[PDB]
């Protein structure tokens, strides 16, 4: 039969060739038969799970430690889960630092899909007054969302140079300022 | 001679032709033969001016009218130069849409660069009195410059959809915003 090789087994173990070539080759190099090759598959078993090598790029980020860990975020974990989730990403620097000099809009879209849906979550937890309107919330969120792609990208692009708690304590920041925003449009 | 061929004059036309292929053809699929082609120029013409189709894109968005415009921007001539740099980026909306849709990270990029200095300049206009030391003009500045970005794309992606007087408020609203929380630091 054909179970093994269309299991999600399968699958993650693409991923996982994914990221071990990106630690020997430029992503813009790394074509198919070179995830076939490393991973000890076939051609049909590939594109069995994936269309190319940018939905598997972008599966492997969404199915990633850090976008794991974010997803389960509450404020009580808040603190624990962000420095993870860096930590994770920098365990991970050389696939990360080469698949985001290649093409940084793919980590940047899924990384600000993540942490706007974490801001408007966020306002229903602490606006039950609604006294921001939703055009407001949405502005805000998409602020805070860039912001945190920005940080992110940036940090990967120069070597994660800063620690991970200082990175970490940076997203903090731009969220403690984007509430507070969201709390002060009429200061004049 | 080689004078016309090695002019700035061919160098900008070279520009034309490429965001003239982007209105019938995914930039992903544009070669630089299809460049040569529509220019009416030869492979060794195209390599003196630039060394690939990325050098090209980039090129062309630092010196398009959005990015002439911005450099001489002042707070006298902002609302003006900011709305004319938005309209010039639609009345090339497909060039944009396209070359944005295939990687975003280089215009993102190039237009970060851009509104960072902007605000930076901003700060030495309104902050003589150096209240705001440079590691936290910095970490602002790029705030800011993250969400400009930020907005610019992700009107470009959708379609140009909001009039660009519009967008032009929201990032003077980024900035107006920005300028507060750099001056808001110890709010608690």
């Amino acid at each position: 039969s054909n179970a093994m090789a269309e299991s999600l087994i399968t699958k993650k173990a693409i991923a996982g060739g994914l990221m071990e070539l990106c630690q020997h080759k430029r992503f813009e190099k790394i074509s198919i038969a070179d995830i076939t090759n490393i991973c000890g598959l076939n051609r049909q078993t590939f594109y069995y799970h994936f269309t190319d090598k940018y939905d598997l790029l972008t599966w492997t980020y969404e199915n990633d430690f850090f976008h794991c860990l974010a997803d389960g975020i509450t404020l009580g974990n808040w603190d624990k889960h962000v420095l993870k989730m860096l930590e994770s990403i920098k365990e991970n620097a050389d696939f990360y630092k080469n698949t985001v000099s290649a093409d940084a809009s793919i980590l940047s879209f899924c990384f600000s899909k993540l942490t706007n849906s974490l801001f408007m979550d966020l306002f229903e937890k602490i606006d039950t007054n609604a006294t921001v309107n939703e055009a407001d919330r949405v502005f805000y969120a998409e602020f805070f969302s860039y912001g945190c792609s920005g940080v992110l990208i940036k940090w990967i692009t120069r070597g994660f140079k800063e620690a991970p708690e200082t990175i970490a304590n940076q997203l903090f920041r731009l969220a403690k300022d984007t509430e507070f925003l969201a709390n002060s449009m009429y200061r004049e």
